[PDB]
């Protein structure tokens, strides 16, 4: 372990969190990232960490989850942190404010966060222009194993959900290596009902048609991001639709509306999605289920409570080809990225895997 890891985790981050309200801290973190006010990412990615999936090379399998850089303001700073891929968003078609403040809450005793942002978004046009300003820089990054994902949401007041996602595909699809159809935010009324079989098939047919209409060089993979709170029936239905339509992958999972027994944080009963440690194993089990239901043939990006190499490898062994983290960054700061990667490499060696690829879904073959 490094001096920076300890300094950030034990001193700098908790001291600053003591001084800054959650959303102010989030805004400052985005600003610091965009400005490159970041510690040295000392860890060099080994060949063992490379993954080929979704029509792309990923230099390492650790990405930043959606919701950190909602508006595509900090993409390059996120690569400088050592993330193998960056996901921005969620982005809505029209700009919208989201919910009133406060709308993000720390649960320090649980290493968790609850948020009810409600898709605060600069909107498609602003994000489009932001991504266009660095489009060729991104093309080079992608070629060098550092892909970009764009996560799409829907406006609060929109009368046609499928048309919102279609607009996102048309506007940001040409700027993305992959798109995410986010049907799992707990903070937009009626959104999670789009995970239902009939609604999902209709929505995804339209999304895929719009994607297929993009020029070849500008044609992204399409993934669906799902909740950790689905019934067994819901999961069976999603797997069926994914296979029927040839959806490129799944992101598993969004935040939970559950409140696991044992939460200690004073703010545990705030409305919103819960992330971090209490979500971890619920998310891992959802990855495990979805991998089995799709016969290991559908790439999964595993997300929820990853804060160590062990957390990452558990999701990989459960069936994730790639992982993301967010809440761990909020507690431990930028050095957490190198920590996860270093620990993951060590564990892969210890468990006799030649690399990440060999470990994907390994628990299912035990
Ligand atoms: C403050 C906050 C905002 C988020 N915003 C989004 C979002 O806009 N779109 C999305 O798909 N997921 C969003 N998420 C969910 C994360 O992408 C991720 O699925 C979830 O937090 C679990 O990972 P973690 O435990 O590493 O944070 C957000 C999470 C947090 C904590
Ligand atoms: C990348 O940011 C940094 O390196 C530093 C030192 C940021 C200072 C502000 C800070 C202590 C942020 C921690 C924090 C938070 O405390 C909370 Cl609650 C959230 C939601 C986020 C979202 O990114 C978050 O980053
Ligand atoms: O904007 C939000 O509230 C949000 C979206 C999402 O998909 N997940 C989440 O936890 N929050």
């Amino acid at each position: 372990a490094t001096g920076d890891e300890r300094f950030y985790a034990e001193h700098l981050m908790p001291t600053l969190q003591g001084l800054l309200d959650p959303e102010s801290a989030h805004r400052l973190a985005v600003r610091f990232t965009s400005l490159g006010l970041l510690p040295r990412a000392r860890f060099q990615d080994s060949d063992m960490l490379e993954v080929r999936v979704l029509g792309h090379k990923f230099r390492n399998p650790v990405g930043i989850a959606a919701g950190f850089d909602k508006h595509g303001e900090a993409v390059d700073g996120l690569y400088k942190m050592g993330f193998g891929f960056v996901e921005i968003g969620s982005v809505t078609p029209k700009p919208q404010e989201g919910n009133p403040r406060p709308r993000v809450f720390r649960l320090p005793e649980d290493q968790a966060v609850i948020n009810r942002y409600g898709f605060n978004s600069h909107g498609l046009s602003v994000v489009e222009h932001r991504l266009r300003a660095r489009q060729q820089k991104q093309a080079k990054l992608t070629e060098d194993g550092l892909p970009l994902g764009v996560n799409l949401g829907k406006n609060k007041t929109s009368v046609d959900a499928a048309e919102d996602y279609a607009e996102g595909v048309r506007v940001l699809g040409p700027l993305a290596d992959y798109l995410v159809v986010n049907v799992s935010s707990p903070n937009t009324a009626g959104l999670r009902s789009l995970q239902g079989k009939a609604e999902l098939r209709r929505l995804l047919t339209k999304v895929l048609q719009e994607r297929d209409g993009l020029r070849r060089v500008h044609r992204p993979a399409v993934l669906v991001k799902i909740a950790p709170d689905l019934t067994s029936q819901d999961k069976e239905d999603i797997a069926s639709v994914v296979k029927e339509l040839g959806i490129d992958g799944l992101i598993v999972t969004n935040t939970t509306v559950s409140r696991p027994a044992g939460l200690q944080g004073a703010l545990r009963s705030e409305t919103g999605g819960l992330s971090g440690k209490p979500l971890r194993d619920l998310s891992t089990q959802t990855i495990r289920e979805m991998y089995a239901l799709t016969q290991g043939r559908v790439p999964i990006i595993g997300v929820g409570g990853v804060s160590s190499g062990q957390d990452a490898l558990e999701k990989i062994r459960a069936g994730a080809s790639l992982v993301q983290l967010y809440t761990a960054l909020t507690f431990w700061g930028p050095p957490v990225v190198g920590k996860v990667k270093r620990e993951l490499e060590a564990l892969l060696k210890e468990q006799g895997f030649g690399g990440v690829t060999d470990a994907i879904g390994a628990d299912h073959r035990r």
